């Protein structure tokens, strides 16, 4: 690798994205690197997390298509804890069809994405068209991309050559994508933000193929930002608790790989 | 090449794949229509106007500004009259345990009324485990996406073939693919194809259009989507007998 800057030094590089650049300063600013996966079936109960677990983290990642009672007042009150305890929203959508379609699935709908969610995801198995058509949605609203390098399921094909081509496709497409979904390190430009899934403190995985890696691993072997963590933290007795171990043990990880 | 009504009596068929290759037989059509619209009223009328010319309506239901499980029910009961199959295509692409979540909950509920539902195979076989488990206990069934219509695709060699040895591992749940091309010797296999218009074309964004005797004759798939193709038409269904033709033909031909 070349020479590590630190998480402000990154927020005001040249080639820097608007989205990228205020994420990263608010993860100075707060010693945050953890992106809470918060996957719940009720508004209510997303907006209770949101609010106390707000000042620990970084971003707050949702699948809206699993609330019971979605309603965009419930995105509207949870904008008001994204500005209001600094973290980003993230909606884990996954655009995965041809230009023509995620564009409108982006904008459309009953969930009007791209009208409250800072940053998406995209696979890229359906080409660059994937990513042209979100930058027709969300250039015109500020918001950026980020594309699925590689995944930490078992069994999972984002390896190899398809690793390289989502990284080509995020150069060639830096005004829209912000950095990466992946497991380490893919990119070399500091300009790309790297969010790692399959974090967990204890060695493990689930009964459908996740695999879980530590935040020390994820952050301090393999090159990660950020971590994203689910159910490590939402099955917690003590939600607070947990996220504040998960914070300590990734800002540590990322603080020790710098010098 | 086996006909429609032969391979609905394999022995290795799924209950889904027998119900829609029969009524594929009893109206001559291997059109499926993919109806890409807003307004849930257009929507139904579509689907009223062109059911007897088509064997699938596919869906995107989180493009519609006006959805509600009554618009779907009164597209269940429109499939049940016109006989043809509702393909909602979700694309599941995350790990087991969310798309699980994803398929039977949430405000769409896909589960309680699509047919089918696809999903993308670059997770691993834990994506169609999660689907399986809300599935199966409904007759339910998956395609996998092998192949993809669009410019710079990756879903090609190694990748092609881990969806077929994917689905071949799961043929109790999965019941064919989406693909540009037969890509399963196993005729149990559903091939429905995206990316199908008469005339040679793209748009501006990445899509890229064969035709129905390329598709259907030469390429040796099943199905044909086409949304563009029929919903831009000022008739549609005009535009649908004419692919339903086209591809009925197609496959008539293929037959020998
Ligand atoms: O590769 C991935 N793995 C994932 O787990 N995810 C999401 O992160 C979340 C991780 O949840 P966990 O409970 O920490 O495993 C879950 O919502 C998944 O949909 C996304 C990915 F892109
Ligand atoms: O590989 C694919 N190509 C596609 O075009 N599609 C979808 O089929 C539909 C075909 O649209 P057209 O209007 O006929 O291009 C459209 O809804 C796309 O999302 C799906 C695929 F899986």
């Amino acid at each position: 690798a070349p020479k590590e800057l630190s998480f402000g030094a990154r927020a005001e590089l040249p080639r820097i994205h608007p989205v990228a650049s205020k994420l990263l300063r608010l993860m100075q600013k707060k010693e945050t690197n953890l992106c809470l996966s918060a996957d719940v079936s009720l508004a209510r109960e997303l907006l209770q997390l949101a609010d106390a677990l707000g000042p620990s983290i970084c971003m707050l990642k949702t699948h809206v298509d699993i609330l019971n009672d979605f309603t965009l007042d419930v995105m509207k009150e949870l904008i008001t804890l994204a500005k209001c305890h600094e973290f980003l929203i993230f909606e884990d959508r996954k655009f995965a069809d041809i230009g023509n379609t995620v564009k409108k699935q982006y904008e459309g709908g009953i969930f009007k994405i791209a009208s409250w969610a800072d940053l998406v995801n995209a696979h890229v198995v359906p080409g660059s068209g994937v990513v042209k058509g979100l930058q027709e949605v969300g250039l015109p609203l500020h918001r950026g991309c980020l594309l699925i390098a590689e995944m930490s399921s078992t069994g999972s094909l984002a390896t190899g050559d398809y690793t390289r081509a989502a990284v080509r496709m995020a150069e060639e497409h830096s005004e829209f994508v912000v950095g990466f979904i992946s497991g380490s390190r893919v990119s070399m430009k500091p300009e790309f933000l790297h969010l790692t899934p399959g974090v967990q403190l204890e060695a493990g995985g689930d009964n459908l193929g996740q695999q879980y890696n530590s935040p020390q691993e994820v952050i301090g072997k393999r090159g990660s930002d950020i971590i994203i963590v689910g159910r490590g933290i939402i099955s917690a007795a003590d939600r607070l608790e947990a996220a504040e171990m998960y914070r300590k043990a990734a800002w540590e990880a990322y603080l020790s790989r710098l010098g």
